């Protein structure tokens, strides 16, 4: 099955998932000089005051912080979006070293990591139906750089020891994702895809310009996770990022001057 190795990594995904070579794949390089300011874009509305996290999961590809999405509790609206999108999970992508890890790039710059907050359009009723629609998901992407620690991340880092290997989960209630957001909500937006199989072309991407800072210690704890299951040969969970894909016939729009 798919993964991030030599034999099963991004460059192989197209054989099981031919949409890998589609017209609206993610991530992409954001060329800041060609992304045009669009005065018609709105401020993003991120309303996470009632978010109810429940659990953290090592799925063998990353870890997922999961939310109760059975009511309108943590929603993304505005920005480029029409309608209301409910938070279902967040996860990250990161590198073996601080010089790579992000999926999106900015003028070819790779960040140490990238956070993805995944939301589904309530007009489709559930996540599985939403992913079948071109406007089914909105993913908020946030870059991570290594410097100062992010106090709001530390709760996540400290639970990772309990989900070292694939298929482990742990109760993870009361975690507030507002602690992961940067000061500015300036963003770039474009139409794209999931970045893991099945690579469905169902996402409005909203990538924040301002990175968050995390400490080397924090990211080092991400790199102690394992792709393998309990008691199998250890292969560290690192470099779980898809590289930039062809932009094709897309425009990247900026919310800011
Ligand atoms: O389980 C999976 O890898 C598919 C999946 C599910 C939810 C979000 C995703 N994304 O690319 O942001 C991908
Ligand atoms: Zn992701």
């Amino acid at each position: 099955h798919w993964g991030y190795g030599k034999h099963n990594g991004p460059e192989h995904w197209h054989k099981d998932f031919p949409i890998a070579k589609g017209e609206r794949q993610s991530p992409v390089d954001i060329d800041t000089h060609t992304a045009k300011y669009d005065p018609s874009l709105k401020p993003l509305s991120v309303s996470y005051d009632q978010a109810t996290s429940l659990r953290i999961l090592n799925n063998g590809h990353a870890f997922n912080v999961e939310f109760d999405d059975s009511q309108d509790k943590a929603v993304l609206k505005g920005g480029p979006l029409d309608g209301t999108y409910r938070l279902i999970q967040f996860h990250f992508h990161w590198g073996s070293l601080d010089g790579q890890g992000s999926e999106h790039t900015v003028d070819k710059k790779k960040y140490a990591a990238e956070l993805h907050l995944v939301h589904w359009n309530t007009k489709y009723g559930d996540f599985g139906k939403a992913v079948q629609q071109p406007d089914g998901l909105a993913v908020l992407g946030i870059f991570l750089k290594v410097g100062s620690a992010k106090p709001g991340l530390q709760k996540v880092v400290d639970v990772l020891d309990s989900i070292k290997t694939k298929g482990k989960s742990a109760d993870f209630t009361n975690f507030d994702p507002r602690g992961l957001l940067p000061e500015s909500l300036d963003y770039w937006t474009y139409p794209g895809s999931l970045t893991t199989p099945p690579l469905l072309e169902c996402v409005t991407w909203i990538v924040l310009k301002e990175p968050i800072s995390v400490s080397s210690e924090q990211v080092l704890k991400f790199r102690k996770l394992n792709f393998n299951g309990e008691g199998e040969p250890e292969e560290l969970m690192v470099d779980n990022w898809r590289p930039a894909q062809p932009l094709k016939n897309r425009q990247i729009k900026a919310s800011f001057k």
